[PDB]
């Protein structure tokens, strides 16, 4: 996924005509990119109008950002379809218009915002639309599934967080990446030096700047904390600086979130192990959360 200029674009399969795509109101805006809500006619089903999310650039973007987006398109094609990864539906790449990457619409938006909104409507055990402990383990399991899939397609995420998990209908959650559609300069999550999501980054990524599937496992552990604090921000009160990293470098971890179970907090700790090889794989995380899901019901 770092050598994606060699990956094909099959236009006869993926090209969607711009005149069958009707753009609506923006869902997220960054500095160079945006995600737009749209209506797409017959994109996945014959003569069927479907709501979709369109990822594209905006005023300020250059040829450089255009290449990056074309890369994200090619990677999504390569990766292929999976329930818990935001599915590609088509693209407008023809000259005379902007590069548009057309993906699934996820009604309920990002998982961080959504979980926050459900603090009032939560009960561990079951209330028509109330979240439960089961819902939370289920989300965790789904994301682990999606990440196992991505890992097996020889690529890594690099920005795994609740804000990059979307919630569709019927409790399906999907891994995505807003990328340039997120305003990293005005988002508190991205601390200044490049703007990096330091609270989700593993020590070797902070100090040595090494990105691996195992550093995503670390980030998954932080996502678990977000899920089981119902969308709270990680390391509350604590300010992210040079002396915040040294504490992590010698084993200071977050306390248990308000809604966790003992096993779930232990799973966060496993993910936050110092040695990258000592962290569980996503294959192991899928089996383990599957067990915990069964133990809950
Ligand atoms: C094109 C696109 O649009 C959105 C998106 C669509 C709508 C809203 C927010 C984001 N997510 C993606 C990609 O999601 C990914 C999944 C796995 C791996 C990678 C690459 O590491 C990317």
């Amino acid at each position: 996924d770092e050598h994606c200029e060699r990956l094909p674009y099959d236009a006869s399969k993926w090209e969607f005509p711009r005149d069958r795509l009707k753009l609506g109101k923006p869902l997220g805006r960054g500095a160079f990119g945006q995600v737009i809500e749209a209506d797409a006619f017959g994109i996945d089903k014959t003569a069927t109008c479907r709501t979709v999310a369109v990822k594209m650039l905006k005023e300020g973007a250059t040829h450089s950002e255009h290449r990056a987006l074309m890369s994200e398109l090619k990677i999504l094609i390569h990766i292929g379809h999976h329930l818990n990864v935001v599915n590609l539906l088509g693209a407008c790449t023809k000259p005379g218009g902007p590069l548009m990457v057309i993906v699934e619409f996820c009604k309920f938006g990002n998982l961080s915002t959504y979980l926050r909104s459900k603090r009032n409507e939560f009960v561990p055990y079951k209330y028509k639309d109330f979240l439960t402990l089961e819902h939370l383990i289920c989300y965790s399991f789904q994301v682990a599934k999606g990440m196992e899939f991505l890992a097996s397609r020889k690529c890594i995420h690099r920005d795994l967080a609740a804000r990059n998990i979307l919630l569709s209908e019927k409790n399906v959650v999907k891994i995505c990446d807003f990328g340039l559609a997120r305003d990293i300069y005005k988002d508190p999550d991205y601390v200044r030096k490049a703007r990096l999501p330091l609270k989700w980054m593993a020590p070797e990524t902070i100090f040595d700047r090494v990105y691996t599937i195992q550093s995503d496992v670390w980030s998954f552990g932080v996502l678990l904390w977000e899920i089981f604090s119902l969308g709270a921000s990680p390391y509350p009160g604590v300010k992210i600086d040079e002396e915040f990293c040294r504490r992590l470098k010698e084993g200071t971890r977050m306390r248990a979130p308000d809604y966790t179970t003992p096993e779930m907090y232990q799973t966060m700790l496993d993910c936050w192990h110092g040695e990258p090889s000592q962290r569980p794989t996503f294959s192991e995380l899928v089996e383990h959360l599957g067990n915990l899901l069964q133990a809950n019901a």
